[PDB]
């Protein structure tokens, strides 16, 4: 009732905001250094954006048919509830926009330039490692402690839970891109100070790095697999789905190369290291694609099922809801090998490409969980 | 749930943009008759808000034992609910919202300048007086058709509806007072075209009517206490009340006439048809202060309730509620008499006080509504 009532409140004042956002930084200009700026604003927004989804992903699990609670592995007692969740979720967006105005219009407020973000990264951080045992208290320590355990995957026991998050995370790749360069910042200049020009060196450290973040959302995946693997004597999916894992760091790895082969690569079209990636990316594409439609999903059912193409029983009334899904996937999934184009085009460059894509990935990675869910939910109930 | 979830995304939009409204009138301006402006956007706005009011004070009469259905004369069928008549409004504010966007930035839009107050104008009217069967029907015809009685107010008989829709248009003035103003302008010149610097010619027409428009929505008030008076030969109630609806038509005609005097008014203090004006007021505020807050809301109770100063029996659980609502009023309807010091002063002038001050009284007014049912329903059930 009246948190709902709130939850509108926010998400209504995120939508003006984030159109005033946008309306901004188009004609008011982004500061000094945007690209500073929007490699800073990356990560809080798929944050919340990841929130957000997984609130609505909630209230969708509710009302359908499946049982949240087991497959999770919480105590029956406890759950955040789905308007709890996307109430969190839009009080942080708004906040998030209001630190982006105030980075916008840094200079008519007086206040300085790169206090905005580190305050809502402060914020941010407060509330989600609040040892106190106020709101919300089980989920977040929960939220920490599965965390955790994906960051140490090899070691520890995988569930159910390492799983959802871990491929979450894979999912949200640019905030592992994105922290390098917010201490590459912060240890060259500090706050209360506006760039120095400076602010240009560490972006000129071409994230030599970057593959290694890159990859490590992917590598806690594959270590979990391989940990899987190690328990249950079964090698078929986790061998088959770490083989994958591997292949998406190398199309990582070799990508770095076609952009960093500055010499010998004026013309795309030589140096074969880059075709050699597209050709490693189309492959690591299809691979997981087929992955995720045929197991993940259990779609394309050799039980015969008579809804088309689908399972004898699906728990979503509605079928075109799977055909939206397969749709969207595909489109989504290769976006990368349809992305770069621009770029190489003489399009839009850069990160900004990569801004404009994450949350596209996000949201589908929210359409993955409804059905992934479901495929696990639908599992355990023909086992018991 | 839907409904609400929507009324939220809706108040929240129209808060954010009633910011940038407010913002982009100080800074970028109103055009080149801000005051035109003002007079077009007042009337959609306090409609809005009484809207949205009466929503609130719905849920109220609900969340509290009050028979709403009875003292109205609603068939308990058809009652408009909490959450639609706050969809409504907050779908109307975002639409007000935007119009006036438009108006600020008609340039660079290309669109012309007078165009979205005409189209909210069209938008508002065609809802209310749509003769279709679709959504709201049984509404709309039942507020019609009580309008329609309180304009005919001598000749028609006297409901509680016909109470409490003339009270409501006593308070809201500044429509009654804006249409003449939106007469001349669109007589005078179409839109689709700007201004022609002949729109300030209506303003300089300065509303010989004013008084009689003015004085109109208290009219169709004093008009049905005589109606009453006419049906029911007790004479107290009705006759009083009648005679503050007098004093109020006295104090709005000896006003014009200090604004009017512009001869020997050189030195406010001479001219004693102000300090008469002024007399006159103190005496009607006192006046209709008194009578609403012993007889309206029954407080200052003979029958000695405990709960202080208030009746033995209140609906409404808190009781600083009544002692907000004492101080809100006397405030409030004080306004008036204590508006115009600023305007004598050299102080912010014109109409822009009016505008400022008006939602405030739309608040008050929805203040009121909570005691005078509230006083009604206790009576009612006193008598059964």
């Amino acid at each position: 009732p009246w948190t709902t009532f709130k939850v509108g409140l926010f998400s209504g004042a995120f939508v003006v905001l984030f159109i005033t956002v946008v309306i901004a930084a188009m004609f008011y200009g982004f500061g000094e250094n945007w690209r500073a700026g929007m490699r800073m604003f990356r990560a809080p927004f798929l944050i919340i954006e990841c929130l957000f989804l997984w609130g609505v992903n909630v209230y969708g699990w509710r009302s359908s048919g499946v049982n949240h609670v087991l497959i999770f592995e919480l105590d029956p007692r406890n759950h955040l509830s789905e308007q709890n969740i996307m109430e969190v979720a839009s009080v942080f967006g708004v906040i998030w926009a209001c630190c982006v105005l105030s980075y916008i219009f840094c200079d008519p407020l007086g206040i300085p330039q790169y206090a905005a973000p580190l305050c809502l990264y402060t914020l941010m951080a407060a509330f989600l490692l609040n040892p106190t045992k106020t709101f919300h208290h089980e989920a977040r320590f929960w939220a920490i402690r599965i965390l955790i355990r994906v960051i140490m995957a090899p070691f520890c026991f995988v569930n159910f839970a390492d799983f959802w998050l871990a491929d979450q995370l894979n999912s949200m790749v640019p905030a592992f891109l994105d922290i390098p360069f917010l201490i590459c910042f912060f240890g060259r200049s500090p706050t209360w100070h506006k760039a120095g020009k400076a602010a240009s060196h560490c972006v000129e450290y071409v994230s030599l790095l970057h593959p290694i973040v890159a990859i490590m959302p992917a590598y806690f995946r594959f270590a979990q697999c391989i940990r899987r693997y190690r328990d249950t004597k079964e090698s078929f999916p986790h061998l088959v789905n770490a083989a994958k894992y591997a292949t998406s760091f190398f199309v990582v790895i070799f990508a770095h190369k076609y952009h960093t082969t500055t010499d010998t690569y004026p013309l795309s079209k030589e140096n074969p290291w880059f075709y050699c990636w597209i050709t490693a990316a189309i492959f690591s594409s299809c691979y997981a694609y087929t992955w995720d439609i045929k197991m993940d999903w259990g779609l394309f059912d050799s039980k015969a099922g008579d809804n088309r193409f689908l399972r004898e029983e699906i728990v979503y009334s509605s079928t075109w809801f799977y055909y939206f899904g397969i749709i969207e996937d595909l489109i989504l999934r290769f976006s990368w090998t349809l992305s770069m184009s621009l770029i190489e085009a003489g399009y839009i460059e850069g990160d900004v490409m990569m801004t404009i894509l994450s949350p596209l990935e996000v949201f589908r990675r929210f359409i993955w969980n409804y059905f992934r869910l479901e495929n696990e939910h639908l599992n355990n109930v023909a086992k018991f």
